[PDB]
């Protein structure tokens, strides 16, 4: 085995990536790689080798319960269905399944149009300058995923605080992190717990009464279930639509494109996810259950795997001109929302809060643009996902 290289190879800067990625590519090799907690692990950052890691069944998420995990974060995260392998992965996601699909999803398009809207109408009485991330991105990803969901998002106050911890690599000690985690989930055992006496109509309610009367999920299970998806629709997604929103005010030529021709949206939201290196260095580990040979590596039983899926949307064999944004690219096998049998459950919810945010808002403000100058944006610091932290604009 080699002598393995510090990983993360450093802070993730802005939107830019690492030039190792590119040089690994290149080669057809994994790295063998030191992490800041957990196993040593193997790097992946090929298309078609980041493909197979997620969703090759030699290759296990559940493995990795039984592991000192090799990670980035001081504290091993339950993540659900994320964390598991069938039977129970499938047990779990037939429940939530129906809900997020894309005929599902499309029944809330006025919903969201209408939140748009409203935010927007803000916008333009207030005046330029408007700090989008605060009047924009965070309320709109903010109340999608409350009212879907059933989090009283006037409790964001209190809960928002917790969200940064299981995000955090270095910004938080260990300690504060296993704070905020517990006050976490004993702040949705509360939600679960007005439930079992006042049912709701929202994908909490579904969720308890599916514990309750089918016994398909145990009572952490339903927890962890709860906490992902609030995660992932109140944070991951605002991250991903602020660092959009940097790039086409910061690119505006692809901006004004979009404005003037707003049909390419579905087209725009796509290669915006594949472009956008929204995780800041590597998804979850997997563990190879038997020995599996892919770049230029015989992965042992046992050892560990991180795939680098920004490196994987530059991947210069599938997707022409990769570091060029082309939000015209018809077709777009990019794995921003995964791959295979993990393949992001809010993939359509995303989609369709991109397009009408992206739509209205180039729509309704047709000189928008950034009221500071793009380098001194400030961006968070040490997390895993990359978002600016504050996006000035006027118009
Ligand atoms: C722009 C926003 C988002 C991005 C870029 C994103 C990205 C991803 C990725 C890359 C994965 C696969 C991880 C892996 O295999 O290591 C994943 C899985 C998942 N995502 Fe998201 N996601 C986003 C928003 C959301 C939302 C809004 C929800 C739900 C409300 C959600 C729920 C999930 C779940 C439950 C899984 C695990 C699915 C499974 O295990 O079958 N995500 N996501």
């Amino acid at each position: 085995t080699p002598a393995p290289v510090r990983y993360p190879f450093g802070e993730a800067v802005r939107l830019d990536l690492h030039p190792t990625y590119a040089e690994l590519r290149e080669r057809r090799t994994l790295l063998r790689v030191r992490v800041p907690h957990g196993d040593d692990a193997w790097l992946v950052t090929r298309h078609e080798d980041v493909r197979t890691v997620l969703t090759d069944p030699r290759f296990s998420r559940a493995a990795a319960a039984g592991r000192d995990e090799a990670r980035l974060t001081p504290l091993v995260i339950r993540t659900s269905v994320m964390g598991v392998d069938p039977p129970d992965h499938t047990r779990l996601r037939r429940l939530v399944a129906t809900a997020f699909s894309r005929r599902g999803v499309e029944h809330l398009r006025p919903g969201i149009t209408a939140l748009v809207r409203r935010l927007t109408d803000d916008m333009v009485g207030q005046g330029p300058p408007v700090d989008l991330v605060r009047s924009f991105v965070t309320p709109l990803s903010g109340l999608v995923i409350c009212d879907l969901l059933g989090v009283p998002y006037a409790d964001r106050s209190r809960f928002r605080h917790w969200l940064e911890a299981f995000f955090s690599i270095t910004a938080l000690p260990a300690d504060e992190v296993a704070v905020r985690i517990e006050a976490m989930y004993g702040y949705i055992a509360e939600l679960v717990a007005l439930r079992r006496a006042e049912p709701t109509e929202d994908l909490l309610g579904g969720l308890v009464r599916a514990r309750d009367r089918d016994g398909s999920c145990s009572e952490e299970e339903l927890v962890d279930l709860a906490n992902v998806l609030l995660l992932a629709g109140y944070h991951t997604t605002a991250s991903q639509l602020a660092s959009s929103l940097f790039v086409l005010l910061t690119q505006p030529e692809h901006a004004e494109l979009l404005r003037s021709r707003p049909e390419l949206a579905p087209r725009a939201v796509e290669e915006l996810l594949r472009y956008v290196p929204l995780i800041a260095h590597v998804t979850f580990a997997r563990y190879a259950t038997e020995d599996v040979w892919l770049g230029g590596t015989l992965v042992r039983a046992g050892e560990a795997v991180l795939p680098a899926v920004p490196s994987a949307n530059r991947d210069a064999e599938v997707f022409d001109e990769p570091d060029r944004l082309d939000l015209t690219r018809r077709h777009n096998p990019h794995l921003a929302f995964g791959h295979g049998l993990h393949h992001c459950l809010g993939a359509s919810l995303v989609r369709v809060q991109m397009e009408v945010a992206l739509t209205m808002l180039l729509g309704r403000f047709p000189d928008l643009a950034l009221a500071a100058p793009p380098d001194e944006v400030p961006w968070t610091r040490g997390m895993q996902a990359r978002s600016p932290l504050r996006l000035p604009v006027t118009w």
